[PDB]
């Protein structure tokens, strides 16, 4: 429970980062991992001082007033901990590595901190074999997702010092799993007013948590899965989407988890995949975080030297949906050269 704060923060970082992506992908699949991007984020500012390190916890919604930097890096470690221990059913891991350059100066201190409170594993990479390093970091990521994540980097900069990846792998089955006996081979799912695609269409009755939020005008359901985690499926009435998109923040989904109530729905679900990818350097530059990408950036915290300098940051995730459950998976990457 004194998670709770900070997974509201940390879930509006979400909805802004969301809103942004429409943006800049209008009408458009949307799909990430926020705490991964979150946690990569929080992780590279504990190496960070003075402006470097409070553009990055005040882009990600934090408040330096509310909740000290100490803190909100304690919270972080707590909240990445409680997420992977080990619960029956469910696989989630979130996990980070460092690949640092053979001619680095990492700090000591920083290296066992991040190994022992961020479940870092730190490796010694020759960047300049840039394929290599690149095939190795790309292949990590790969292994540490459980297959989903393939290709995280497509171009790393040749004159590349260090690399943080963090890595998301969920995978969960429905406390009420589909029939497949149920599913519907082919049905139609409406992608624009006058256009539709066919998919599997699953299909249940079943009792789940439900609402129709009278002020949004859009359906709200709830599936569980079978441990310690959940769905939220949010299908706003025609026209409405934007305005949903709009209102959706922690304060809603407070308001949502008063309001659900749980009876029997006939419930129609698509059996599909999605996978999703975003290049976030100049999105992470325009959300606040200025000073890590520039060449006096203040990274004295991580290496002797104060030798670095945030170059490029992206991401990718994936997701499946389907009569068993759901298998989900993100990874972040952050890259750095020489200040």
């Amino acid at each position: 429970a004194t998670l709770y704060k900070m997974s509201s923060i940390n879930a509006d970082f979400a909805f802004n980062l969301y809103r942004r992506f429409t943006v800049e992908t209008p009408d458009k699949n949307i799909f990430f991992s926020p705490v991964s991007i979150s946690a990569a984020l929080v992780m590279l500012s504990f190496g960070a001082c003075c402006s470097t390190q409070t553009e990055i916890v005040e882009t990600l919604g934090f408040n330096l007033t509310d909740t000290p930097m100490v803190e909100i890096q304690h919270g972080f470690q707590h909240l990445i901990c409680s997420l992977n221990f080990p619960k029956k059913e469910l696989e989630l891991q979130i996990g980070n590595a460092l690949f640092i350059g053979k001619h680095l100066k990492p700090l000591a201190k920083f290296l066992n901190d991040v190994k022992t409170l961020y479940e870092t594993e730190v490796f010694s990479t020759d960047f300049s074999n840039i394929s290599a390093a690149k095939q190795e970091i790309n292949s990590h990521v790969e292994m540490q997702t459980k297959g989903k994540v393939v290709g995280l980097i497509q171009d790393l900069k040749p004159n590349t010092i260090m690399v943080l990846v963090n890595y998301i792998h969920f995978k969960a089955q429905w406390a009420n799993p589909f029939d497949p006996s149920k599913t519907e081979d082919s049905s139609s799912f409406l992608i624009d007013k006058t256009t539709t695609v066919q998919v599997p269409m699953m299909h249940q009755m079943e009792q789940y948590y439900h609402l129709v939020d009278m002020e949004l005008n859009c359906t709200v359901l709830q599936m569980d899965y079978s441990k310690n985690a959940l769905a939220l499926f949010v299908l706003p009435k025609e026209g409405q989407m934007e305005s949903v998109e709009a209102a959706m923040s922690s304060k809603t989904l407070k308001k949502w988890n008063r309001l659900l109530q749980k009876g029997w729905v006939d419930l129609f679900v698509p059996k599909f995949s999605i996978s999703a990818t975003y290049d976030l350097g100049a999105t992470l530059l325009k959300m606040g975080i200025q000073h890590a990408y520039s060449e006096n950036a203040d990274f004295s915290g991580l290496t002797e030297d104060n030798g670095l300098k945030l170059s490029n940051a992206a991401h990718k995730a994936v997701l499946h949906i389907g009569e068993k459950g759901t298998e989900a998976a993100g990874a972040m990457f952050l890259e750095a050269i020489p200040r």
